[PDB]
């Protein structure tokens, strides 16, 4: 019985919510709040423990970018602080390889990072690895074939359709086939050996289009679009299906939770979050 966790987000200000969705019975659990509110964070799971990485606390009286790493234990309902990253990283992308968390790009005020760092839970340490070829904030990260992909984003001047690949053994990045659409703040995940890029912002409007990367053919193909246009959406894979949580449609902060079935190439609304929000960190455990 695995749950879909949603941490943080934004609705008028950065949020502290930690909530878990049970896709089996349709219930929502209210868990212990994050110690510091945060949006533009990323979530991941290492050894049954949930991690909230980077982000920013936007308050009506002041904004603070986050270098924080926090760990949630589902068994104890407690958040524990971990070692912080070298730099604050808002609109961060995260990926896990061999129980190691990679923190990809993000922003610190005026700085758009191309830098990448790796966390070792066993040692409680961050170390910088090779930086990306492109500075990317609002970047989608996916782990496929023990390689780390950085998809789309914004480099400080331009919204990107470009994507690159990290080889951990060789400690190097290579540019891959670019997407058909420019996407900053897309939901990026792996399902059945493919990378999916859902939604985002093309520099003009929020997108409902979804495309998947096939590694054997090195091509991006459009699949069924979502019912709602969304950027800063949370994304996860649970039991062979993609779940997209909340996001921003250009006016409204969505509470809508859509589910993609690859067998039928269809999206459907499965639930509603307790409240609408964007820039949530999502993981399954
Ligand atoms: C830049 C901006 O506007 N502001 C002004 C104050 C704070 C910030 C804001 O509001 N951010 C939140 C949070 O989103 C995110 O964490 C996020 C996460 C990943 C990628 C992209 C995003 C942005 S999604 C775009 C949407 C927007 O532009 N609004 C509301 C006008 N911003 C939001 O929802
Ligand atoms: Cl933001
Ligand atoms: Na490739």
């Amino acid at each position: 019985g695995r749950l879909i966790y949603t941490a943080g987000g934004y609705f008028r200000q950065s949020l502290s919510y930690l909530e878990a969705y049970n896709p089996s019975d349709g219930t929502w659990l209210r868990l212990a709040d994050l110690q510091v509110p945060r949006s533009g964070l990323a979530g991941c799971v290492v050894g049954g423990l949930l991690y909230a990485v980077g982000g920013r606390n936007n308050s009506p009286d002041g904004n603070t970018d986050s270098s924080a790493l926090d760990c949630y234990n589902p068994m104890t309902n407690q958040w524990s602080p971990c070692a912080p990253m070298s730099v604050p990283r808002n609109r961060i992308g995260v990926g896990v390889i061999d129980g190691h968390i990679y923190a990809v790009g993000g922003s610190h005020g005026c700085i758009h990072h191309n830098s990448v760092e790796r966390y070792e839970p066993e040692r409680d340490e961050w170390h910088l690895v090779a930086p990306m070829l492109t500075r990317r904030i609002g970047v989608g990260v996916a782990v496929l074939n023990r390689l780390l992909y950085a998809v789309g984003g914004f480099d400080g001047t331009n919204r990107l359709n470009s994507a690159e690949c990290y080889y951990p053994e060789r400690n190097e990045w290579r540019m891959i086939t670019a997407m058909n659409t420019i996407r900053s703040g897309a939901g990026v995940c792996v399902l059945h050996n493919c990378i999916y890029a859902a939604g985002g912002y093309d520099g003009q409007d929020q997108l409902n289009s979804v495309e998947r990367y096939d590694v054997a053919t090195a091509t991006w193909t459009f699949v069924a679009p979502m019912k709602h246009r969304r950027s800063a959406l949370g994304i996860t894979v649970h039991q062979g299906r993609i779940y997209v949580l909340g996001g921003y449609d250009g006016h409204t902060f969505l509470d809508s939770v859509e589910c993609y079935d690859p067998d039928t190439d269809t999206w459907s609304e499965v639930t509603r979050m307790t409240s609408g929000r964007s820039g949530v960190g999502v993981a399954v455990t």
